This record gives C-alpha cells, sequence and structure tokens, in this order.
C-alpha cells in the first residue's frame, strides 16, 4: 500500500514487499545432507503450496 | 498497509512486508545432516502450506 | 501500491516488489545431497504452487 | 624423530610434526576488521620471522 | 624420521610433516578487512621468513 | 624419511610431506579487502623466503 523509506545521508537501505532480498556476506559449507525433499542452505527465501 | 521507515543521518535501514531479507554476515559449515524433509542451514526464510 | 525507495548521498538501495533481488556475495560448497525434490542451495528464490 | 600414533578400532587420528593441521568445523564471521598487519580468522596457523 | 600413522578399522587418518593439511569444512565470512600486510581467513596455513 | 600411513578397512588417509593438502569443503566470502601484500582467503597454503 504506502510503504516507503524515507532517509537522508545514509549507506545501505531496502523496501522488500513480499518476495526475497539477499544483500550481505554468507558462506555455507555443507558435507552431506540426506533424506529427500530437504532444503540444503538457502538464504533469501520463500515458498508457498 | 501505512508502514514507513523514516530518519535522516543513518547508515543501514531496512523496512520488510511478508517476505525476507538477509542484509548481515553468515558462516555456516555442517558435517552431517540426517532425515528427510529437514531444512539444514537457512538464513532469511518463510514458508507456508 | 505507493513503494518507494527516497534519500539521498547514499551508496546502495533495493525495492524489490513480488520477486527475487541479490546484491551481495555468497559461497556454496556441498559435497553431496540426496533425495528427490531437493533444494539444495538457493540464495534469492520465491516459489509457489 | 620416534612419534608415532599406534591403535586398533579408532575413528579419527592425526600426527602432525611441525605444521598445521586442521580437520573439524569451524565458521567466522566479521564484520570489521581494522588495523594494518592484523590476521583476521586464522584457524590453523604457524609463523615465523 | 621415523613417523607412523598405525591403526586398523579406522575412518579418517593424517600425517603431516611439515607443511599443511585441511580435512574439514569451513566456513569465512569477511566484510570489511583494513590494513597493510593482513591475512584476513587462512585455513591451513604455514610461513616463515 | 620412514613417513607411513598404514591401517586397513578405512575412508579417507593423507600424507603430506613439505607441501600443502586440502581434501575438505570450504567456502569464503570477502566483501573489501585493503592494504599491499595481503593474502585474502588462503586454504592450503605454504610460503618461504
Amino acid at each position: 500500500h504506502d510503504v516507503a523509506t524515507v532517509a537522508e545521508k545514509t549507506k545501505e537501505q531496502v523496501t522488500n514487499v513480499g518476495g526475497a532480498v539477499v544483500t550481505g556476506v554468507t558462506a555455507v559449507a555443507q558435507k552431506t545432507v540426506e533424506g529427500a525433499g530437504s532444503i540444503a542452505a538457502a538464504t533469501g527465501f520463500v515458498k508457498k503450496d
């Protein structure tokens, strides 16, 4: 509707609506993931039906 | 509806609505994850039906 | 509707609506992912029916 | 000289001599490291002159 | 000289002499490293003159 | 000299002499590394004069 990100003299700013936003550092190191229907290393992530 | 992030002379600011936002540092190191239907290392994450 | 990212003298800024945005550093290193219907290393990610 | 790792029916075993060995899980997440000549996140590590 | 790794019915075993061995999971996520002559994220690591 | 890795019914085993061996999972995600003569993300690593 009326979402807003208002400022001045900033560095970073985000306004997501209903999705996914990834803007940072990340590191994953699996070694073994078993089973079916398994999410292993998901960072920014939405999911429905 | 009327969500808002209002300031001045800032550094970081976020306004999520209904999703996922990741803006920080992260590190995961699994070694073994068993079973089915298992989420292993999820950082920003929503989930439904 | 009326989404907005308003500032001045900034460095980075994002306004997603309903999708996915990836603007950061990421590193994944799996070794073995088993099972069917498994998401292994998804960074910015939406999903429906 | 006469270093030795002797056993039976074991799982893990290591015999380092004078170096570095890393065989475990680790996770580091800095955010800001300042200064010169600084070691930030070192896991297995020797150092001389 | 007479270094040795002796066993039976094992899983993992290492015999380094004077170097570096990395056999484990690791994850590093810096964001900002300053200064000159700085080691940031070193896992298995020897160093001389 | 007389270095040795002796076992039976094993899974992994290493015998380095004087160098570097990397046999594991790793993930690094820098964002900014400053300065001169800086090692940023070194995993298996020896170094002299």
